[PDB]
């Protein structure tokens, strides 16, 4: 699942926070975050706040920024706080086509999004959804902000005659091309993922095309569908979301700014090693090597450094 690798014996932090305020005023700052892990690197900002009366990151939390530098933001940020910037730079910018609101709603368990609803807080003194809300439009927002409100069970039940009704119900409703109708809307938002799998099993039994399938009928650019469809993949499986996020940034055809460091920081820690698994698959190249192509900077080998092969 993680990838990222982390020295089975960690220095003092104190140690860790001389050494990278010498390397901020490379290699040394990649041989020492891109190893430790979210605790230690939280003991590392707070005593090299002690030691030099300064955060580490005010300093490189900013817009105009280099990728390597954007990559030690996102990364060294508590998740709580990395997600919170996230969620609230796809507000500002926001725009029919920016899915990043499904993403960090629909990959993200109760309790990691609860972090970021409780950092939305105190870094914005505003709440994620009245900024939803706020900024985003039609059925989009209806969606991104039905799905950023939940709070998810987490359990294995599964009420398979719901899950066949509907089942039933959003399946006549694909048929139509109602893939915005709101009986979709409210399943994908407050069931468990047990539910929501265990009705698409059933949705898959009693009919024979996976879901994501059915949607091969909807109109040629609507911008909608494709956000049920990653919101499909990213409360399924979101491995199979990510690696449709790498694969097309890498080939730079997205539209999604900072799409691969966004993936590779968030995910490290978590599922980065399936993803990566389901990557070369679909490649037939091992994402290392993806990253690595044309160009390979400090922020290049930040990205691979995340992913354990710090020499790709």
């Amino acid at each position: 699942s993680a990838t990222l690798k982390v020295s089975d014996s960690v220095p003092a932090p104190s140690d860790d926070a001389e050494q990278l305020r010498t390397a901020f005023e490379e290699d040394l700052i990649i041989s020492i975050l891109a190893h430790r892990s979210a605790e230690q690197r939280k003991v590392i900002r707070q005593a090299y706040h002690e030691t030099y009366g300064e955060d580490l990151l005010k300093t490189l939390d900013k817009e105009l920024s280099n990728d390597f530098e954007r990559a030690i933001l996102l990364w060294t940020l508590e998740p709580g706080e990395r997600d919170a910037l996230l969620a609230n730079e796809a507000t500002k910018r926001w725009t029919s086509s920016n899915q990043v609101l499904m993403e960090v709603a629909c990959t993200r368990t109760s309790t990691q999004l609860l972090h970021a609803r409780q950092a939305y807080h105190a870094r914005y003194k505003k709440s994620l959804e009245e900024d939803v809300a706020h900024h985003t439009t039609g059925d989009f927002r209806k969606l991104l902000v039905s799905l950023v409100t939940s709070y998810r069970y987490e359990g294995d039940e599964v009420n398979m005659t719901l899950a066949k009704q509907e089942a039933k119900l959003v399946h006549e409703k694909i048929k139509d091309k109602h893939y915005n109708d709101e009986d979709v809307i409210r399943i994908l938002s407050t069931r468990s993922k047990a539910q929501i799998n265990a009705t698409f099993n059933r949705y898959q039994d009693d009919h024979g095309e996976e879901i994501l399938k059915s949607l091969e009928e909807g109109d040629d650019d609507d911008k909608f569908l494709a956000l049920l469809r990653s919101t499909i993949q990213c409360l399924t499986r979101p491995e199979l979301y990510f690696v449709d996020v790498l694969r097309s940034a890498i080939n730079k055809t997205g539209t999604d700014e900072g799409a691969l460091t966004r993936i590779v920081t968030t995910r490290a820690e978590i599922d980065l090693k399936v993803i990566g698994e389901e990557y070369q698959r679909r490649n037939s190249i091992p994402l290392e090597k993806a990253i690595t192509k044309d160009t390979r900077g400090d922020y290049e080998k930040m990205l691979v450094a995340l992913l354990g092969e710090d020499d790709a």
